[PDB]
């Protein structure tokens, strides 16, 4: 059930680090097909004759490498920065924004000393103000972590700092190895949730809603700060009742738990102009409605723009989500709607 790659690439430089050495001996012991990248770290020869084939096989391929870009991206509204522990995902969410943000093997970085050292510099440059880090900005870091334990190390590193905070969101239940981690109350452990329609139709290759909630109870019992990310908020047929049933069912599955300091994050479905065509050839018979005529185009600033719902329909979603959260989780804090 936990993700295990069917193909692994190693950057030569990765073998100079403890994690690279450990992963090399791990995957060779497991008899998994292991390859070397070029001297300039390019991944060549991923199986597949069509574009869709190489996309599928890429999502079953792991690349063990070194993070050379030590400048951290900003990650608002979640956190000040994105801490780069991994890139890519094993899941096949039809709407996924990684389809345009990438183009899709799973990359993991081994130079944790360097990455954490850089994280500490960002913390020092803003202290005594709090600096939050998003570890799942460009990947499902939790779904990958049983292989590496990099997130666990990041959790404990952040736990040792005074002004640092960590956060990440996942669609996977494979969190057992993280339960005895010394988080020190400085990690927000979030789970992506959605209506039954969106999960059943658009989220294959992820854990079930029940699995995610089972995992959510485990992490909360281990003392982690708990939160949920309701995204993508998607106006499907019967969305108002669909999302009502979500929060009702969510409240039922978290019965008899300390839900003080529970957070919610709300993201409406969004897609870029290229995504329409890219998704059409990566998921041909998807029910995902990418009709531009029912959307508002929000023009980009430094990046490319994207379609979102019109201001009025967006407010319907926001007001509705806020109403259900207040009904089923009194005192819970909605961090943002975007
Ligand atoms: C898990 C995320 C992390 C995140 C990612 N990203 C990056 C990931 C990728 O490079 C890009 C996707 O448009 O945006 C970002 O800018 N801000 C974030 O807060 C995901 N998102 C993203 C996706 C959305 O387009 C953007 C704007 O809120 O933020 C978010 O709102 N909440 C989060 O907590
Ligand atoms: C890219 Se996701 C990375 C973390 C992890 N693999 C996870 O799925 O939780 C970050 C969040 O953003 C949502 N999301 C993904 N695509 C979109 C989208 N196109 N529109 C609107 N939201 C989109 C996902 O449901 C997640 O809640
Ligand atoms: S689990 Fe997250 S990162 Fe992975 S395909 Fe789904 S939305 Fe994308």
């Amino acid at each position: 059930k936990p993700f295990v790659p069917k193909l692994v690439y190693f950057e030569p430089e990765a073998l100079s680090y403890p994690l690279g050495k450990e992963l090399y001996e791990k995957f060779t012991q497991m008899g998994i097909k292991i390859r070397e990248t070029t001297s300039h770290n390019q991944v060549r020869g991923i199986p597949g004759e069509t574009e869709l084939a190489r996309y599928r096989n890429a999502k079953s391929t792991l690349v063990v490498g070194v993070r050379r870009t030590l400048k951290f991206d900003s990650s608002k509204p979640s956190a000040e920065y994105a801490i780069p522990l991994a890139t890519g995902c094993m899941g096949h969410c039809h709407y996924c924004y990684l389809q345009t943000t990438l183009g899709p093997y799973i990359r993991v970085y081994v130079n944790l000393d360097d990455i954490f050292a850089q994280a500490q510099k960002y913390i020092n440059e803003r202290a005594p103000e709090i600096t939050r880090f998003e570890a799942a900005a460009t990947s499902d870091i939790v779904g990958i972590d049983h292989l590496t334990h990099s997130l666990k190390k990041a959790i404990e590193f952040i736990g040792a700092t005074d002004y640092g905070r960590l956060r990440f969101v996942t669609k996977y239940e494979h969190v057992d190895h993280l339960l005895d981690a010394r988080h020190n109350g400085k990690t927000r452990f979030r789970f992506s949730i959605n209506s039954r329609y969106v999960i059943n139709h658009f989220e294959p290759g992820t854990s079930s809603f029940d699995g995610r909630l089972a995992a959510a109870r485990k992490v909360a019992g281990a003392g982690y700060k708990l939160g949920f990310v309701v995204a993508p908020i998607y106006r499907h047929e019967g969305w108002e009742r669909g999302y009502f049933e979500l929060f009702q069912e969510l409240a039922r599955q978290l019965e008899g738990m300390d839900l003080s300091d529970l957070t919610f994050e709300l993201i409406q479905h969004r897609f870029t102009k290229p995504a329409k065509r890219v998704i059409e050839q990566r998921y041909p018979k998807t029910r995902l409605d990418l009709d531009e005529t029912k959307r508002k185009y929000k023009w980009g600033r430094y990046g490319i723009g994207k379609y979102v719902y019109r201001d009025e329909e967006a407010k319907e979603l926001e007001d509705t989500m806020r109403r259900y959260i207040e009904q089923f989780f009194p005192g819970a804090y909605v961090q943002y709607f975007t």
